[PDB]
């Protein structure tokens, strides 16, 4: 039968049900890490190690009174943590919507547990949120962070698949993916590189900080354990063609089509990207070195709709030019 598809009906159930449609037709997630490198650039391990124990799940081979799957993102900043979380959330659960960001930063005086669950008689942003979204990916950024109070209700997630709120109503986590991350050691490594320090000596300082703060009790609870890597010069150019698919996107509607010499595209990674902030500089990057002077050259007239036009570096920085 063609004309009611596969999604009409599971849309309706969706709808009736509240289960996400891709969660619906999760059956009809054998590709899970070629889709999730639509998005996410190398990380190889994580996409592998989240698609891994989803597919546990989906077996029947996991416990079902615990969340799908946890993890715990090591590594350094703008290498594609977040980036992967909300890829996920897109592909698991149709909407980046569905992925809930708590920021451990602000969960660190004591008195945090009542932001996370809801004050006592007398609600949570956790608690609440989960609850309107049963199927969500949950991001706990900087745990190291987190008051100890606001640790073992992290706990309970992982132990029970489940809490229970400051309104005594228990909140189900069974259907979450929970995603920790932290980026602990990497600062102590660039610190160690930038003094000098022998490999032995930043290794040994990384482990101590690490065993200091992320005791095996906890993290026994995991599916897995995965360290980011920084990015190749290959893996930044190819999230510089990325960032660059909705400007080409907008620049088609008047069908203006953008040619960077390969020089032009090394320009934008090697500004894009660094060590202490991954390619977090990019995205102004783009904006400031080639969407700003494009921007000057539309509105003069020297780029016109239907114009092919030649992106290449001068020492200035990006040139243009329509042949
Ligand atoms: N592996 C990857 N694949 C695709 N894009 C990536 C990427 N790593 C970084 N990026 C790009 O750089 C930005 C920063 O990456 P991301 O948000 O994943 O880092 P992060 O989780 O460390 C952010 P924060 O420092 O705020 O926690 C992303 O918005 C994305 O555009």
């Amino acid at each position: 039968h063609m004309e009611v598809t596969e999604e009409d009906i599971a849309e309706i159930v969706s709808r009736w049900t509240g289960i996400p449609v891709s969660k619906l037709l999760e059956g009809e997630l054998l590709r899970l890490e070629e889709e999730l490198h639509k998005r996410v650039v190398g990380q190889d391990e994580a996409i592998r190690a989240v698609a891994d124990a989803i597919r546990r799940a989906r077996a029947g081979l996991k416990d079902p009174n615990r969340p799908i799957g946890s993890f715990l993102f090591l590594g350094p900043t703008g290498v594609g943590k977040t980036e992967l979380a909300k890829t996920l959330a897109a592909t698991l659960f149709d909407t980046e919507e569905a992925m809930i960001r708590i920021d451990m930063t602000e969960y660190m005086e004591k008195h945090a547990v009542s932001r996370l669950i809801g004050a006592p008689p007398g609600g949570g942003q956790l608690t609440e949120a989960v609850r309107r979204r049963p199927y969500s990916v949950i991001l706990f950024d900087e745990i190291e962070k987190a008051h100890p109070d606001v640790f073992n209700i992290l706990l309970q997630i992982l132990d029970d698949g489940r809490l229970t709120d400051s309104h005594g109503r228990t909140v189900d986590f069974r259907n979450t993916v929970i995603i920790l991350t932290s980026n602990l050691g990497s600062p102590l490594i660039l610190e160690g590189l930038q003094k000098g320090w022998p490999y032995e000596r930043i290794r040994d300082e990384v482990f101590k900080v690490l065993q200091q703060h992320f005791r095996p009790e906890f993290l026994n609870r995991l599916d897995e354990i995965v360290v980011f890597r920084p990015l190749t010069k290959e893996q930044i150019r190819q999230i510089v063609e990325i960032q660059l698919s909705y400007l080409r996107a907008r620049l088609a509607e008047k069908r203006i089509s953008l040619e960077l010499t390969e020089a032009a595209k090394d320009f934008l990674a090697e500004r894009g990207y660094d060590p202490v902030f991954g390619a977090r500089p990019l995205r102004r990057v783009i904006q400031r070195e080639l969407e700003t002077p494009l921007a000057q050259k539309i509105l003069a007239g020297e780029v016109k709709e239907g114009d092919r036009v030649q992106v290449d570096v001068g020492p200035a920085g990006l040139v243009f030019a329509v042949p």
